[PDB]
């Protein structure tokens, strides 16, 4: 049976509890934590590319008022879709389930400033969603898994202090 499994997930659960934010620039950010996940019940033999979107989780905007998140205002129009592709795709189901995929170079901006990077609405909530395509698929197969733990809110800068001080923390 196929098996997606978010790596450190008590890491991301301790973002997670104080509300997670990440950095958008002119010219991309990485990402922290970075999403890892292991992977179980592909088949070996067969090619897949692993691909990572970001979902836009409410229909309102957030804004953090008196050291909480509140609703703050209705969104902006939806970021355009914007779809990363693991550097190792196409790879073997066996490369896939041998060790952890890591999404470690994906950046994230509020420009589309090309560079493969994701554009994000600031004070937008997103859930990181991966994507598996079997490669030679007359029915282009693909499966998606959610990573509720990896919520965060795009920011231009840290508004909660306490997420400033944990990035440099375990960082
Ligand atoms: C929550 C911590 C242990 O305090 N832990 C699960 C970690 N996991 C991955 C990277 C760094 C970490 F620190």
């Amino acid at each position: 049976e196929l098996r997606v499994g978010l790596e450190e997930s008590e890491l991301w659960l301790r973002f997670k509890e104080l509300t997670n934010e990440m950095i958008v620039t002119k010219n991309g950010r990485r990402m922290f934590p970075v999403l890892k996940v292991n992977v179980s019940g592909l088949d070996p033999n067969a090619m897949y590319s692993f691909l990572l979107d970001f979902v836009a989780a409410d229909n309102h905007r957030w804004k953090y008022v008196n050291g909480e998140w509140v609703p703050g205002g209705k969104p902006e129009p939806q970021a355009p879709s914007c779809v990363y592709i693991h550097p190792d795709s196409p790879n073997f189901g066996a490369h896939w389930m041998k060790a952890p995929v890591s999404f470690s170079k994906v950046k994230l901006t509020n420009k589309l400033n090309g560079g493969g990077q994701i554009m994000l609405n600031s004070l937008h909530k997103y859930e990181p969603r991966i994507h598996i395509v079997r490669v030679g698929d007359p029915q282009r197969m693909i499966t998606s898994h959610c990573f509720p733990e990896t919520q965060f809110i795009a920011v231009t800068a840290y508004q909660n202090e306490e997420i400033t001080a944990l990035k440099i923390k375990y960082n």
